[PDB]
């Protein structure tokens, strides 16, 4: 009897290899077996509704890179929308920042902190998902009740468009993530993307290690659930100020460290200052102060700059062969070296300019940003930078810095609301900003907020007139153009699908229904 | 709790409810039952929730109107970013079934307004908006007081608590999910329901066919549950009473008198059962359009009518002698009677029982034939007033005259009823109305007592249209229909979400945040 449990296991860990092999993951690394994978798992498999998603999603993106064209998006607040989009749009987008002001589980709302209980992002997929799938079923049923010769002037949306979701940084450990990983795939994700911040809280920044592993931990739960999800890894190290640990030695590079040796701890200063009642502002304009006074910088430039101060002979000598033998080490190692080139240990600290919390200061920016996304690059499916300003020379920078190690490595682009397409951009760049970026490897864009801001601004459109002239402004602004532009919804109960319903309810009831709500006197016949 | 004194309690807080009910806020309210038994329903941990504060706003502000015969105005809200913007024009906010059933079941299962859905849902939704309405009111809150008086001026000042009216469809069930529903609604932020005399498992959308009504007694079995649960948490919840008359053609039984007027019955004696045939022809593999045929002209034949009616057509075609005397002394004996002594009457008066029989046409659920119009809603109307707020007939047109007929009726019995009204988008108003007069609309129809107007299906549709709209010229150029479509309206109108960190309360949190930790 545990015969066949051996069997079983290789069995399955055998099926699990060869869909591993399938091209899907050929730029996929896993540092973990399929046994181990495998052992994870029960005995009543599931092959999850979001899966042929996922899938649909691969085959979307995949074509898009290789043509270098983009799939765009934006983020969709609620089902209405989403039936919209689904016309003209292949991909949903759902908006962490949306969920927080909008879609909260527990119904609080607030600023985009990702402080709304996990489960949020993950409804608001389902409700949309579930929303697909019945559009999807409504819209089969009416094509399929006329002959196909009829079928042409018909509708034919396809609702089924692979939903991209926020995951914020994972909400906690991996095993939160796993477990938050877990609700996406069952609620209908066809991606999710996990961005290299600190939950809780200058952004500050987690360790690359940190962030790979939180990769790894979606891919792992993707893996025992069967799942082709795909992971997107977002870095913040753009303008990121602030690290929260300092144990990853890939990070080492952008440490910035005290060089001036006058300066009491930063911590310990701030802390006795704090003491003396001085506060608000003038807490802020000492730690200013301070930090301006410890010139920050590298342990690289720090040693650099000792060179170049020093009673040393052949300056340039000794740089160059301590960048050979030091860059791209850790800090320990660089030290070593230094204090072998120079004879003595030159003054570098970096835990003295630490915040209260005891965050480390980052030298964020672009250079920052390509080294963190090298090092997620096989461990996730596309990569993201965050952007300060729609900046197409920087874009270009990203890309270029990413594909000289990773050159097919599939980059994800947000075309931020927070920026003013006006002040960043004349008419005819804007029309081809997007195509432009897919040149380089952008291949899924989107803009984070535009549900949020279309809905805030046709809400304050109509109310507003509706106020003021009344029921004329229903007519004028909202009824009269559905009718011309031949919106889907106006129509409401058959877009709702009433007709699907009574069709149901026909079925199982002998064919006829005395209470069918399609009937007799519909006032929907006042519309053509 | 310690006995010897429990009596002392009870008898104290019985007083605080009859001094309660005292106010004018009752004043055309029945209750068909005591304080007593009320507060004999409650455990000893009263709560004044938070929608009764709104509710109290609500009767305020319907109060004022009515009185001026003015009205407020609103339409159905589907989410907070919406609600935001609502909150500058409009001092309401209408939570719609229809709506939530397309976009909010509690279940994410959408599907037609047939309330079908979990009855967590549209409580669900008031939570979802009123949380969002409090929180905005703190960030103002915080906003303005951050600063000095004389510098506030061009600061925004939105009133956010814009009290929510809900849809509560039929009720959900059987009287006691009614009072279920209720609570829900009660903890959740609902400063008034709307409640419908359809039956549930049928129920449609006004403007859908195939509705079915409930007797009348049992909706006012409803309304009282309704107020009987308000009063059992102290809140002074509105409850306005739908009805579905207007169009309904079905009934889902006869037991109550006052319907009976509006029943139609056969007035054939030829005809079998229309139930028995249908049996007959299913049994032996007739469906569809073919059985639906049997049933079509089997109605036909069968020439249906009112009793009323038929006692006259009698008269006017048998051997009788002094017509317009015996149909004078029928109608006056037999109005508002029940069919039963209606018949004993024109037995009595015909000196025989004329053929009528109404079991025979019921639908194969047992749904009698019903002849609804205006008649029939202000009938209807005028058995709910005593145990509503408000009330509301659903029409196939926004006609003014009926509209006006419908007042009439209502007022002709209770002239101080507030009445409320549907501006339907299943209306297309295009047609059905000159832009002159769909301007006035509303004012005119406050003139005859309509006092709280909501477009049901407004949020569906501007968020659908824009929408569509802008999907469709971003997929075309991009970007540049992100700032023509959308940003720079926005910053032309001046809506506040433009700058959407501080309008989503970053400040609040920020400044929660530096109180918290230094
Ligand atoms: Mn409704």
């Amino acid at each position: 009897n545990p015969d066949i449990e051996d069997e079983l296991f290789q069995k399955e860990v055998e099926a699990v290899k060869t869909w591993w092999s399938d091209s899907r993951w050929r730029q996929t690394k896993r540092p973990f077996t399929a046994e181990q994978i495998v052992s994870k798992r029960g005995y009543l498999p599931i092959d999850y509704a979001s899966n042929t998603q996922a899938k649909k999603l691969w085959k979307i993106l995949e074509h898009r890179f290789e043509n270098r064209d983009a799939s765009y998006t934006y983020g969709c607040l609620e089902p209405t929308m989403v039936t919209q989009m689904a016309k003209y749009l292949d991909t949903v987008y759902v908006s962490g920042w949306q969920s927080s002001s909008t879609a909260s589980a527990s119904d609080e709302p607030g600023p985009d902190l990702a402080d709304y209980p996990y489960t949020t992002v993950p409804n608001k997929v389902g409700h949309l998902f579930m929303a697909q799938l019945f559009h999807d079923r409504k819209q089969r049923q009416e094509r399929l009740s006329v002959p196909k010769e009829q079928r042409a002037n018909l509708l034919n949306i396809d609702y089924l468009r692979p939903i991209v979701a926020d995951a914020d940084t994972g909400h906690g450990g991996l095993t939160a993530v796993m477990k938050l990983t877990k609700l996406f795939i069952e609620k209908g994700a066809a991606g999710i993307h996990i961005e290299d911040q600190a939950p809780g809280t200058g952004k500050v920044l987690v360790p690359i290690q940190e962030h790979i592993n939180r990769l790894v931990a979606i891919r792992a739960q993707a893996d025992i659930m069967g799942s082709d999800l795909l992971a997107i890894a977002r870095t913040d190290a753009e303008a990121a100020t602030l690290l929260s640990t300092n144990i990853d030695p890939r990070d080492h590079a952008f440490i910035l460290g005290s060089t001036n040796s006058t300066l009491k701890p930063l911590n310990d200063l701030m802390i006795a200052a704090e003491a003396t009642g001085k506060s608000g502002a003038e807490l802020q304009r000492i730690e200013d102060e301070w930090l301006a006074k410890a010139n920050l910088s590298s342990f690289d430039d720090a040693v650099a700059a000792a060179i170049d101060a020093g009673s040393f002979s052949d300056k340039a000598g000794i740089k160059q062969e301590y960048t050979s033998r030091a860059k791209g080490k850790s800090n320990f190692e660089a030290r070593a070296v230094a204090r072998q080139l120079l004879g003595r240990d030159i003054f570098f600290d970096w835990d003295a300019p630490r915040t209260r919390e005891g965050y480390f200061r980052l030298k964020g920016g672009c250079d920052c940003a390509v080294n963190r996304a090298i090092a997620y690059a096989p461990y996730c499916d596309a990569i993201w930078m965050e952007s300060k300003l729609p900046d197409f020379a920087q874009a270009e920078q990203f890309a270029q810095g990413v594909h000289a190690v990773w050159p097919e490595k599939k980059l994800a682009y947000n075309l931020s609301p927070s920026f003013n397409w006006k002040t960043a951009m004349p008419r005819d760049e804007q029309e081809t900003y997007i195509r432009r970026l897919a040149k380089l490897g952008y291949c899924w864009q989107f803009i984070t907020l535009a549900g949020l801001h279309t809905t805030a601004l046709i809400s304050d459109q109509f109310a507003k007139a509706y106020s003021t002239v009344g029921m004329r402004a229903y007519g004028e602004l909202v009824q009269e153009p559905e009718m011309d532009q031949k919106v889907d919804v106006v129509k409401h109960q058959k877009w709702s699908g009433a007709t699907y319903v009574d069709e149901l309810q026909k079925m199982v009831t002998g064919g006829i229904s005395s209470t069918a709500a399609m009937g007799a006197g519909v006032t929907e016949d006042q519309f053509k």
